[PDB]
């Protein structure tokens, strides 16, 4: 199955007028990975597409064109992909690359064909997936996590004992506007700190919540997000978060 | 200097409707300790007084009676307190009773005079006073910091690892209609985690210290952001937690007809 829903952007005045059910519809997707299923969130805050794929017995593939006005996906956009599942593989127009758990790919515009696949069916692989609008062709890049930008940050006294790992980073790889990385709060800490997309996962106990701040600096509001589920923040808003337990999660800038 | 504001209860629908700056006014108290002044709040959630003494050159007493048609402000009343400042003392109808940091004390109904001292100017006391209505009388009790129920909570996995001290509580003595306690959380813990309750945060670890105090409906639920010494009212049907950007200190107060 496949499913990519439409939000648009609002004002900071707009979103004090949505009581708790709209301001989660419009800012918090709520279901990213489902086995078998691609679903994808258009948001018109720089017109970024996210979401989740989830191989299981027939590999997927997003197939949009005539949606965006384009002969295939990617003519006018770039691709970060981070998988946070199972092992899997990634078929960039014949070529296959093996990509194991925590393992990045970053996609350059131009690349037409890539399709997503799994090593096992009861354990599959689900690939988080960003694209930004792009202007310019850069080089594919495959970026395995030996490799990766361990940068830790944080002490205990401010909750915040973290450690980021920068995938997509300006200072390690040119791109047109898409950067993206990976960030894990150890125990005891839970606190987080211009458009942005946060995609909260690997939640400590099942009972964990993560409240999510967004507005302007005071006139603030909270979304409450369960296990893998993401919330837009547009560029007006804060970034930060807080949760119950410590979790993990994954963001992407653009702008 | 003396005052006292008045808030109004509200339902559930009611405050859906409140932008960030309503819901300020209606239930957050920005100023409660001042130099020199009394400043309090009443709220017709249950007809609760609470606020803030910080006597400096002239002591300071909470003169009300045509206010709440009664004679004295104590005739139906009775009034808890616990100082967070400097060494003071109060002087309850000719008594007087030093009260240091952390010390508190319960006045039960019928009592007349309560003058508030501090013992330096410029390292004044800062009482924070709690008052309910009260139709039976019970007898005054100093609560020293030493000897209050003190039983700590959480772990650090949850981020809530505390220690809440009970000043007054029906286990260890009788009152009308009033519970207050006292709540410091660990270094390392942010989280607070029925009935009627007013919270008074305090004593922020640092100064760019902030406290999101959530109140609503498990479902319909907002936040408002707390400086140091600042407090917030939680009507009934609303939920009682908070988490802060570092760890802090709260008083909190009970009422309504619960144990």
């Amino acid at each position: 199955s496949f499913s990519m829903v439409t939000r648009y952007a609002h004002s900071p005045e707009d979103i004090q007028h949505y009581d708790t059910s709209k301001l989660r519809h419009e800012f918090l997707m709520e279901k990213i990975f489902n086995p078998g299923d691609i679903l994808l969130t258009y948001t018109y805050n720089d017109r970024m597409i996210f979401g989740g794929v989830m191989p299981t017995d027939e590999p997927l593939e997003i197939k949009l064109s005539t949606e965006l006005g384009v002969d295939f996906f990617l003519q006018r956009r770039e691709l970060g992909i981070i998988n946070i599942g199972g092992a899997g593989a990634i078929t960039i127009d014949g070529r296959k690359d093996a990509m194991s758990n925590q393992d990045g790919y970053y996609i350059g515009m131009g690349t037409q064909k890539v399709v997503f696949t799994s090593e096992d069916r009861d354990h599959p692989a689900k690939f988080y997936v960003v694209s930004t609008p792009a202007h310019k062709t850069y080089p594919n890049k495959k970026l395995p996590f030996a490799t990766a930008l361990a940068k830790p940050m944080g002490d205990q006294q401010h909750l915040n004992k973290r450690t980021i790992y920068k995938y997509i980073d300006a200072s390690q790889m040119d791109t047109c506007q898409l950067q993206m990385g990976y960030t894990v709060l150890e125990p005891g800490s839970s606190w987080n700190t211009r458009m942005e997309t946060y995609m909260y996962f690997n939640f400590a106990d099942p009972e964990t919540r993560v409240f999510h701040f967004l507005g302007k600096p005071d006139e603030t509001r909270h979304i409450t997000l369960f296990n893998e589920q993401a919330v837009v923040n547009p560029s007006w808003s804060i970034h930060c978060g807080v949760g119950t337990t410590n979790y993990a999660f994954i963001w992407a800038m653009c702008g």
